[PDB]
């Protein structure tokens, strides 16, 4: 978890393909009094990834939600999905490390977790 | 997916121990007009499950969203994790069939899935 | 409620498309003094599954493995796959309960755990 | 950005702690004629990774196999685990690749896929 130029970053797996999952769109929000205020949206690239998603702002402590729009992307390509979009709540407790957010991704399926 | 009574169940299974997750609060979502609205609020019971979680009214298609108190389920067994809660969002295409969300958990990884 | 039943069931599931992988060979086979030991060879029923997997002698603690033939049900499909078969090694600690291996399958990827 | 690097990598990481699996051994095994063939046994770094599986020989297409020694790795922290080791399966068509195998390990569960 050793420090990176960007806080957060993320990478879609398409296990059904065994491929990046690419243009992807991934929001990123801070969770505030009962809401959610968004920091960022992007897409991941032809590798399926977002190497900084944190806006390029100084990061605090607290909860935040990375919500990745996977429901789009297989909608795209004209296949259904159970999920309509991702959305995955973590806590950042240190803002001198790294949090890398990975998502493996099948269309009825997905498993999620901190990487290194 | 035959439709059986009430329309949501779900499970959730501690990966680290092999046993059910019991006790653990969990809350069902609606996204309406405007914004979502809560349906229902039930706790897993000793098996890990909560075999009737839609509240009393008839269900309609659309998104919803089941959220898994899991980050308190550790506190009390004096774990961290890098979830607070984890939220599954998910799609009802068809009212006349059952929907299992089983929810497997891991103080920093899950998976998650339209179950049988 | 599964105490009175076979020791050894299967379930597989296919996230690509939120049903069961049916007509599926599964073999299971016992660890012993530097190899295997076949015990038993089953098809998976229209719901994925083999309820009763293990053979008529008496059951012992020590190592297993039950393999899925996941290739041959891709090839069905005219689908690729990463794994030409996923053996999945477990151990069996008391004699006098239930073991269910579930599996969670993609084309290049799955998941398995000890089901509850 | 990996096709000038070795064929063959793999990565633990230990859902629990969120860290990686230092110190497990992996073995790498061809499939042939005469049943399986050992090619190389490495163990994890303190980044939970073996960047060069693979051995100083002229790889060839067709099936693999690389087992985690999971079963010892917990045993070493006083942990059980369902699994005494875990085998997993898999086929290279293109030696012009590079092939990355991670695992999510859990006690009771765990998955693994083609990485990226």
């Amino acid at each position: 978890h050793m420090a990176q130029q960007n806080i957060l970053s993320v990478h879609i797996l398409n296990q059904q393909t065994g491929k990046p999952a690419a243009d992807v769109t991934v929001t990123l929000e801070k969770k505030a009094d009962n809401g959610w205020l968004q920091l960022n949206t992007a897409k991941t690239d032809k590798d399926g990834r977002i190497k900084a998603l944190w806006p390029e702002q100084t990061a605090t402590t607290g909860d935040y939600r990375v919500v990745f729009k996977t429901g789009d992307y297989f909608k795209k390509q004209n296949l259904e999905s159970f999920f309509p979009e991702i959305p995955v709540e973590f806590h950042i407790n240190k803002v001198n490390e790294h949090y890398h957010v990975p998502l493996l991704l099948s269309q009825y399926g997905y498993s999620t977790y901190r990487g290194s």
